[PDB]
């Protein structure tokens, strides 16, 4: 693991406005640990609220993500084979719904996805492109799933990702911190929410 | 919680098959620059695999990180990992290692981001051939391998992770990323198992 | 075009799919966004769609749809102010009844001309192994031609059903069929297509 | 043709900074009427030099497109089924080179594609998003071809297209003028170069 600093990894990603905020799948099925798990997801959702309000106070473009399949499993995919309970994430299923504490407002965009990433076959890139977004704070679940996937795509799409370490949670803490490492060492700025805001 | 929330489900293999070898390039073969860890081993192991594909008629595509000579397309990825800039077309570091040298009509895919698919023709190329299951070998396990794997799932292809054919510079990062991929994104197996079943 | 090698034939190749682009109430009725030959295109598509279901082909439909607060109001809705009126539950945005979606049929929602742009449609077709995409919809010089180029670029063989695509104005319809024929597609009537497939 | 004004097509697309210039496929092959040129492409090439020169001294983001296929035809696609001459635009074939008149310098990106649009299977979108580009001047060839593909994708990608009326070119005036109509109507601000820079 010394190879990372030798070969020049983990360089700081300087921060640049305009800012935006992406919250990825903080949805009833991911908050409640009976369905799609809880390690530090419950905690992450709640801390995120400060950011969200911070977002709305500064006039930040904000985007929320939801995994949504079609009711007749029309768009059932390779993903929903590997993790079968994702098919159950239908448009009206309470389980697919954003959690009351992060409920969307005003001109904030809600993106429906059938993949891990909030960019993949969505209009997220162009929405942020259009709004001239340079740096993008990310929050959500899962750290080792949709978050990271969404985070690497933010990067590739041309956005300076800033991962809120205390605003992403997983059902599993080991994966949680390894994916923070990967991301810290390769794909974005990685700091807690009070730090980000400042 | 992973078991109890339905993860880990087998992803059956489905012909026709293809092979994607990601960033098996001198940069990543060579530990003074970007290599190290278990990268030298997956490269040799991948030869056996690349040979089989050649015998069986599969679509084979190779990936290479390539940034512009004048840093024209230097990007956010370039900022966390400034060395990725150094991989110019015609820098020997960007060249596919000689021992997996392309043939024939095997597609060499040029990318400037982690994933083989991002900002490239790989899905279209594979789509046109009707590949259903994609063997993936390459580096880095925790880097470009995982990005390509997740994107290949997202684009419709069943990912087949050849776990002794993917390498990283650090064993912790390598194991963690293989675990995520098996859980969520791919059928992970050894070349022996994959080759025989396919 | 012939001196430079254009409009070569594009041979047909199973598995077949069908795309129906934006045949919605807004686009079929002439005061809203419809007009011209769009309505007869809808009626000829019915026959194709029926055959697709019987043949077991993958069927996609598309719909233009913006968010209800206009949060995703983009550049396309600056050029064409009306498009923003295509909200999810707005009747204008709903597929025409003649062509209602059944069971396995994918409803692609979009806020741009192409059914491929920022949608999963390439990924949906590829999962199935569709090699040839039959295309119907409105508008020939809009969402069709954009969809036809994109399926071509995503590696699919576009078969444009020239009598199932329809437009506001004949000229653009005709000069966009021409392009599609010269650069992007097998273009042919729906009865040839149903025969050769 | 009345229908356009009545249903609200053709409304103004306001020019918004910062600006960016895209030049599509003004390559020797498309300047040369034996191969892919003809019509008003020659004159589009010459007028373009003025927009390019203004782009450089104004600090505008500049991207230039080229069509390029692999030497061994490994990326032969549906496009070159329909226009087989496309196969001969190989990386080092004179016909694939940007015409000397619009010789790129600088941090000017050159984007290599095998499809009509400069945006499809390329980094162009992420490239302009990182630079914060809001309005994108377009020029190139063919109007009824790669320029129309590029301008519709530009727009879709969240950028304000601006077709340089006299810097886009075709081999036939009928398709040229049909395509400017559609673009003027659904996709772009359309106006001459001097209108444009002023």
């Amino acid at each position: 693991l010394g190879s990372y600093e030798r070969q020049g990894f983990g360089a700081a990603l300087p921060l640049k406005a305009p800012y935006g905020l992406l919250i990825v799948d903080f949805v009833n099925g991911f908050a409640d640990p009976a369905q799609f798990g809880g390690g530090n997801i419950a905690a992450a959702i709640e801390t995120t609220r400060t950011v969200l309000a911070a977002a709305r106070e500064r006039g930040w473009a904000v985007a929320h993500s939801r995994i949504v399949y079609a009711d007749d499993d029309a768009d059932g995919n390779i993903f929903s084979i590997k993790v079968p309970g994702m098919l159950t994430l239908k448009e009206h299923a309470p389980a697919s719904a954003i959690v009351p504490q992060l409920a969307p407002q005003a001109g904030e965009y809600v993106v429906r996805k059938s993949t891990p990433s909030a960019f993949y076959g969505t209009m997220l890139a162009a929405w942020l492109a259009q709004r001239g977004v340079q740096t993008l704070l990310v929050a959500g679940a899962t750290t080792s799933g949709c978050v990271r996937a969404s985070v690497v795509d933010a990067m590739s799409a041309g956005f300076r990702p800033l991962v809120l370490s205390d605003c992403v949670g997983d059902r599993a803490l080991g994966p949680h911190e390894a994916n923070l490492f990967d991301m810290r060492q390769k794909y974005a700025a990685v700091m807690t929410h009070d730090e980000a805001l400042a």
